[PDB]
């Protein structure tokens, strides 16, 4: 019974079914929400999350993997309520999202101490519940591999070696952070096939993407719907090029959709094409249809959304 | 009725009495505590805070100012319970402690939006209660005045100009951050006498300290008890030198004691003199007695602990 699920008994990885590997039921900054609760509306967040999950299930999604962790407001009790309302298979994780330095708590603390937090969540449970973490999430972005970023990467390696759960990353597609994450993890003894290097869909530098896939890790053509990083069409072109080039067995596709996020809204940009609705089902309305009529068959779709997650969690 | 108090009616500034201007009932990283509650024990924190406050009151402390804000785990409900248990006058504040960048929430948000959070806490109340903030707290440290640090400083200026509450700072005594905070705030129209530049007691560069006091702001000879920054004796010498040099009317003394903090414990260092017990009453056991027998009279003590806080909040 490999994979722990929020609010359910654990399931064998072979039964994961059609999976969205990188979605967020909700995201927020823990410190801002604790200090200024007036900014938030949990009931609206809950309604939005339930609606999106139901829509995903209507398109045949069986399992959602939610890599919300420390820094983005992971709340296992909110997740379990969404499960109760929908019946979705939901995989929660553990980890830390930082781009520069760790919080003040971590002053004078070792990599082992950080790893112990992840292992606690995997083996004992999350936030005082018996819901266990099924993967580790880590990050790097524009600042690159800082001292503290490297500490978290190495802690994730320790957690993987002890518990065998896979690792999902956040990277910046325009620097080499994804490649660096992969290298540091594999040097620490992590199987490359247990790593998903995230946010690679943000670039059309296909050689960089192929380099990571060729080293053995899954490539996250996630953020489907955020044209800020790269338009859906260019993403689609990149996705289609990778498929016709033979990389289906390394491709993971998701939206990285946040049913509710607290980030300020950026300046809008309007293109000659009307922006597709970023949602947890955009790949069913745009990407998958775009793919199909470009010649890619059902077996490729099954590889990306079923076989690849199965392997990842196997 | 100038100064709001946690769990009490507001008091006139003239009735503040003997005040500890910079103490923490509790500190923690919001994100770490939300994600790994197993690391914390609120009942122990509560017992420790109540014990320390009671001991302070036995030495004649009437009012404690607690500059725990976003980044250090401000919790108004915990504070109100401590008030109920002790009867202390407790002044809570608003603000943000960052050293480099703001949390992800603040992407694409203006200085005005940040100021609005502080003004909400001052005028409406803290964390969904009717307990209001009586000052703004801001920080800068080893990284200096970063873009985001400057945004928070300017937001504090807006809050002060609108509400007239004073500003307490965290600075690094070994760079010019305190001087920079003072300059930026005064350029934005903040009265220098409404600013306390914190952590200046960490240095024995008296000329730097005098420079800040001479520009009109209070000088925080806080961290009494943390020999890491500077031994008590050297602090005492610095404090005594400043007094005999005429700076009593700018000096503010506190411990910056945290009844419970979640920071990892640093490598211990042992000096020929046994380390004095860092606590909220160390100045009653060491500093004030050290001062008195060095010739400083009761009027100086009243200036530092009564008249100066009165002015600050007037
Ligand atoms: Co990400
Ligand atoms: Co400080
Ligand atoms: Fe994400
Ligand atoms: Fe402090």
């Amino acid at each position: 019974m490999r994979i722990p699920l929020v609010g359910k008994d654990s399931i064998e990885s072979k039964d994961i079914g059609f999976t969205l590997i990188h979605e967020h039921l909700r995201g927020f900054s823990e410190a801002v929400r604790q200090q200024w609760p007036h900014l938030y509306n949990e009931d609206e967040e809950f309604r939005n999350a339930v609606n999106e999950v139901k829509r995903a299930m209507q398109f045949g999604v069986k399992t959602i993997v939610d890599p919300t962790v420390m820094g983005c407001g992971r709340d296992i009790r909110f997740m379990e309520k969404v499960v109760k309302a929908t019946g979705i298979n939901l995989v929660a994780g553990t980890g830390i999202i930082i781009f520069i330095d760790l919080p003040f708590y971590f002053l004078n603390r070792s990599i082992d101490e950080i790893a112990d937090l992840f292992i606690h969540d995997i083996k004992e449970g999350i936030q005082g519940t018996l819901n266990k973490a099924g993967f580790v999430k880590i990050a790097a972005d524009e600042p690159g591999i800082t001292k503290d970023v490297e500490k978290v990467i190495k802690a994730a390696a320790i957690a993987n070696k002890e518990t065998k759960v896979p690792i999902i990353t956040h990277s910046n597609a325009h620097n080499n952070t994804g490649l660096e994450q992969q290298r540091i993890l594999t040097e620490e003894g992590v199987d490359p096939g247990k790593i998903l290097i995230g946010h690679l869909g943000d670039t059309d530098n296909i050689d960089y993407i192929k380099k990571i896939a060729d080293k053995g890790s899954f490539i996250g053509l996630d953020r489907y719907g955020l044209d800020l990083f790269l338009p859906v069409d260019k993403r689609n072109e990149t996705t289609l090029r990778l498929i016709k080039d033979g990389y289906s067995d390394k491709i993971m596709i998701s939206h990285d959709y946040c049913c509710t996020i607290d980030w300020g809204t950026a300046k809008p940009e309007y293109k000659p094409k009307l922006a597709p609705r970023w949602s947890i089902t955009l790949i069913f309305e745009d990407t998958i249809p775009f793919l199909k009529r470009n010649g890619v068959n059902e077996e490729v779709i099954a590889t990306i959304f079923k076989e690849n997650p199965k392997k990842f969690f196997s």
